[PDB]
């Protein structure tokens, strides 16, 4: 089926993009990357960095995933991202999103082999 | 499965937008409206008019369908469209489209009952 490495790619990677604040970027990406079927994903984050650059976060600072238990990694430098958050008026199947670009460090959980990002945990700075 | 009326709605209706010249509108719409699965649709047109006005074209001027003869109607007035064109160097999976907004009278094949649109046939003026 879908490998964690691929699901992380389809849900969080948008290497070649530079989204405008509250444009409809999020409405169309969430749709196009299939995070709006059956239910509307509440929040999601996209990373505008090269795949490899995002994969090398796996060899960077070691920290703890938000749940305070797992091992995660925090990128050594801020990256370009976009936060998508579902609107209140949204009633599945109508899925709308507030689009939020910003510059931050990402935290991810890595695994498998080759050892790569398998879960986007959070943002910082 | 998918009714012709619905396929037409998903493939050609987008009343609430006003795409700008070669932004990424078409790249995301074609994806999100599912015209990029398996093969990249070559060309596709989107109409930014309310559904009903576009439905009303079916009770307007009759004309000959492009090839596939079978009840086409031409809008009485020019509507706001956006033409999405596959760029010559686009290779699947990342379908890359050229976004072209403009005003044309639209031709649509109509069918079933109620008589509504089933195919976007062409554009004029």
């Amino acid at each position: 089926k879908e490998s964690r490495a691929k699901k992380f790619q389809r849900q969080h990677m948008d290497s070649d993009s530079s989204p405008s604040s509250s444009s409809t970027y999020c409405n169309l990406m969430m749709c196009c990357r299939k995070m709006t079927q059956g239910r509307c994903k509440p929040v999601n984050t996209f990373v505008h960095e090269p795949l490899v650059d995002v994969q090398n976060v796996c060899f960077q600072e070691k920290v703890t995933c938000k749940n305070g238990q797992g091992n995660c990694y925090k990128s050594n430098s801020s990256m370009h991202i976009t936060d998508c958050r579902l609107t209140n008026g949204s009633r599945y199947p109508n899925c709308a999103y507030r689009t939020s670009p910003k510059e931050r460090h990402i935290i991810v959980a890595c695994g498998g082999s080759p050892y790569v990002p398998v879960h986007f945990d959070a943002s910082v700075e």
